[PDB]
């Protein structure tokens, strides 16, 4: 579907390969744990994040950023998975960003109740590079809207497999998930997990 201009959603195209995914964040995981940030605005995040590849984000009351290592083990974030290099490049083409090469993984797990509230990715410095986001486990609302935060948002269902691509006049579009409902998947257990693939260095 035809999200917005540069935006599509690829419904269920990472399923096959969804449990090679789930065991490889198990994997990144048990190296960098997934962890609640707090933010600048000092704010209290309900997702638990991780990262792998190159570069990771966090944030804390002082301040947010990409970095090579994780603060909280002081050593490099796990590298990015073969499982998730494949997926997020044959997603990428599929979406007609075939060049996209990501330095960044961000891994959200969202237990029941967690949200991610309305916010653009602008924290990356070459915006030329789309974002390649990856839905597995319990489904989720997805809410897209457009350059200005008062702007209509669609809201969307996002399942077990769904990719969403934006960038080019969508890049830096205002987008959220809407609190988790609470259920059971045989993958993920009791949550849902993203994949967040960006380009956050300078290429
Ligand atoms: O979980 C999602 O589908 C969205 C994640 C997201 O927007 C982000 O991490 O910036
Ligand atoms: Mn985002």
């Amino acid at each position: 579907e035809p999200l917005a201009a540069g935006a599509v959603i690829l419904r269920r195209f990472a399923f096959n390969a969804a449990e090679q995914l789930i065991r490889d964040i198990n994997d990144v995981a048990s190296q960098s744990p997934f962890r609640q940030m707090v933010t600048p605005g000092g704010y209290t995040m309900s997702v638990a994040m991780t990262n792998c590849g190159h570069l990771g984000w966090t944030t804390h009351r002082q301040g947010y950023l990409y970095s090579p290592i994780d603060p909280q083990t002081n050593k490099p974030w796990p590298a990015m998975p073969q499982s998730f290099h494949n997926l997020c490049q044959r997603a990428a083409t599929a979406a007609g960003y075939p060049d996209f090469q990501p330095d960044a993984c961000l891994i959200n797990r969202y237990a029941p109740g967690a949200k991610l509230s309305l916010h653009q990715d602008k924290d990356e410095p070459d915006l030329r590079a789309p974002i390649v986001s990856v839905s597995l486990g319990l489904p989720a609302i997805f809410q897209f809207g457009g350059l200005k935060r008062n702007d209509p948002l669609k809201r969307l269902l996002l399942e077990h497999g769904d990719v969403v691509v934006w960038g080019g006049e969508s890049r830096l579009f205002y987008h959220g998930i809407q609190p988790l409902k609470a259920g059971f998947h045989p993958l993920t257990i009791d949550c849902r997990y993203n994949l967040t693939f960006r380009q956050a260095g300078k290429k």
